[PDB]
Parts: C-alpha cells; sequence; structure tokens
C-alpha cells in the first residue's frame, strides 16, 4: 500500500475547495529529496470529511489504484498522512487546479482545438486504464487537473492529467448517486454493480459535454426527481453551440452500455478533425 509520512512534515494551507466528502487542501511537505537534498515540497491534502469516516476504506482504495500505475495523465500519490482519528492522503499539486472552474472562468477564450488536444489527452489516460483492464468510475471535469496552459505566446499545448475517483458509486447513497446524472450512466443507477469498463465511456461523453459548454453543468436546471426522469425517458444531452463533437458525445452516452465505442476507436474519430 502506502508509503506513511509523518505529521511532522506536512503543513496545511488553504482550503482549495471539496469533493464527496472530502476537505481539499494546499500544503508543505518536507522532505529529503534526490542526493540527500532537502525540498520543502507544495503538496496536495485530502482529508476524509469526520462524520463520513465509514467510507475510509473505499475513499483508500480509490486512491490505490492510481497508485498501482503510472502514466504521464495520471495523477501522482506521494502517501498518506499518519494522525490518528484522519485520513489524509497526500497528492500531486497542480499549480492550476480543476478544468472544471477553468474552463468556466476562461469560457471565452477556448477555440475549438484547445479542447480537441485536453480531450486527446484525456481519452489517452481513459485508453490506458481501458488496456489495463481498469475502471475509474468518476471521469468529470472536475477530476481533470490542469498541469501547463496553453502558452499563447508559443506554440505549446495544455497538459491536463486525471485524479482519484474518489469513493466509490458502489457504496454512495442514492441521493448522491442521483445528482451525479448524467456523469452516473443509466446502469449503474439502476443498481451501481452494473459498474463496468463501459461506465467510462459513458462519463467521458458527459465530460466531452462539458469542456464544450464552458463549464456549464449539464441538467443542472433539474432536480435529482426529473434528473431520473431524464434517463426513464432516454433523453440525450443537447448538442452545444461548439457543436463538432456532439456526434461524439452521443455516441459515448449510449444507453446500450456494450454499443459504446472503445477508446481506441474514440481517439481515431477525434483524430479525424482537421
Ligand atoms: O480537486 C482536486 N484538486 C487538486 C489536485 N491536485 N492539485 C489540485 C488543485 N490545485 C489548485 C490550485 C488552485 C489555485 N489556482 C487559482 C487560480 O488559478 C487556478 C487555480 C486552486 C485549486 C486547486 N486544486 N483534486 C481531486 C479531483 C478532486
Amino acid at each position: 500500500v502506502f508509503h506513511k509520512i509523518r505529521n511532522e512534515d506536512l503543513i496545511f494551507n488553504e482550503s482549495l475547495g471539496q469533493g464527496t466528502f472530502t476537505k481539499i487542501f494546499k500544503g508543505v511537505r518536507r522532505e529529503v529529496g534526490d542526493y540527500g537534498q532537502l525540498h520543502e515540497t507544495e503538496v496536495l491534502l485530502k482529508v476524509l470529511d469526520k462524520a463520513h469516516r465509514n467510507y475510509s476504506e473505499s475513499f483508500f482504495e480509490a486512491a490505490s489504484m492510481m497508485s498501482k500505475l503510472s502514466h504521464k495523465h495520471l495523477v501522482l500519490n506521494y502517501g498518506v498522512c499518519v494522525c490518528g482519528d484522519e485520513n489524509i492522503l497526500v497528492q500531486e499539486f497542480v499549480k492550476f487546479g480543476s478544468l472544471d472552474t477553468y474552463l468556466k472562468k476562461n469560457k471565452n477564450c477556448i477555440n475549438i482545438l484547445w479542447k480537441l488536444e485536453v480531450a486527446k489527452q484525456l481519452a489517452a489516460a481513459m485508453h490506458f486504464l481501458e488496456e489495463n483492464t481498469l475502471i475509474h468510475g468518476n471521469v468529470c471535469a472536475k477530476n481533470i487537473l490542469l498541469i501547463r496552459e496553453e502558452d499563447r505566446k508559443t506554440g505549446n499545448p495544455p497538459f491536463i492529467k486525471l485524479s482519484d475517483p474518489g469513493i466509490s458509486i458502489t457504496v454512495l447513497p442514492k441521493d448522491i448517486l442521483q445528482e451525479r446524472i448524467p456523469w452516473v450512466p443509466p446502469e449503474c443507477i439502476e443498481n451501481p454493480k452494473n459498474l463496468n469498463l463501459a461506465t467510462d465511456k459513458w462519463s467521458f461523453g458527459t465530460t466531452l459535454w462539458e469542456i464544450c459548454s464552458g463549464g456549464d453543468k449539464p441538467l443542472s436546471a433539474l432536480d435529482s426527481q426529473r434528473k431520473l426522469q431524464f434517463y426513464e425517458d432516454r433523453h440525450q444531452l443537447p448538442a452545444p453551440k461548439a457543436a463538432e463533437l456532439a456526434n461524439l458525445i452521443n455516441n459515448c452516452m449510449d444507453y446500450e452500455p456494450d454499443h459504446r465505442p472503445s477508446f481506441r476507436a474514440i481517439i481515431r474519430d477525434l483524430n479525424s478533425l482537421f
């Protein structure tokens, strides 16, 4: 499992946000680096809520997966802080935060080139998970982290990474399973044991919607009840103004899991644009 990192070396700084039953902070780690050097490294500290500690098994196994593989688009895990009454994951601090809020805050300066480049990097990471027969389970723009911006003054591209899935939808309560419509695929609302590789093909389609909709949240005007009726009337998401990917979004968000294209195919289609 995890490298154990002592409390004496971690220093909690500013709240950066929250996830599902989790508090997320910028931090500082003291450590001996390469050549016996001493570093004080910026980290990310993710605390499992005090009330929801019973979820700690899924909370840590979800991070356990990312640390079992190694790929340039997967977020690095440094270890777990050892306190006592706490569950703290220490992870790679990414300077530019969530694609989620980056898209909102930059909604007007994103040409479909920048979008397409980020989608290719995301499919690459999802294709690597697919060949390893490994389920993520929570592909959403808020689980995507921006290592590097475009540098509009050179021709460099952005570079993103993919973070933890967090607590499994296997165990979360149903009210929590139903606001993440349309990220949770329709079979998993039926019963979360429908979790399969095919889950990520649906959710990737929803993230593709988010990336094109300047950070709107799909179906944000609907409450839970209506979100369920969205799936029972088997509707689709509307096509974004930026519409070049509306077909790919729909092919990915297929109501039959066995028909969702492989990420091999998703990449090829994604590459066939000018
Ligand atoms: O939410 C997460 N955030 C991070 C993981 N590693 N590094 C981060 C992270 N890094 C962050 C950095 C900022 C500061 N910048 C302010 C303006 O420019 C953009 C962000 C804010 C929030 C940030 N979160 N991780 C998992 C998906 C739930």
